[PDB]
């Protein structure tokens, strides 16, 4: 199958609070790295190249 390769994009805008969070403008695109341990993924921006956590609710499939 092809769940992992899935891209997502914010919807909104999040400011993260703690260093291993990361903090994004909506539009921008995710590769997410894990996303088996609950609402919080490990994501790479597609924009910046960190990696860090987001919160998955603020981002949908890019199509």
């Amino acid at each position: 199958g092809g769940t992992g390769v899935t891209l997502f994009v914010a919807l909104y805008d999040y400011e993260a609070i703690t260093e291993d969070d990361l903090s994004f403008h909506k539009g921008e695109k995710f590769q997410i790295l894990n996303s088996s341990e609950g609402d919080w993924w490990e994501a790479r921006s597609l924009t910046t190249g960190e990696t860090g956590y987001i919160p998955s609710n603020y981002v949908a499939p890019v199509d």
